């Protein structure tokens, strides 16, 4: 659940900087 959408989304935020 949470602990794996924040995750998921802290990975996202990876994939948008770089």
């Amino acid at each position: 659940i949470f602990g794996a959408i924040l995750p998921l989304a802290l990975g996202a935020l990876k994939n948008l900087i770089k």
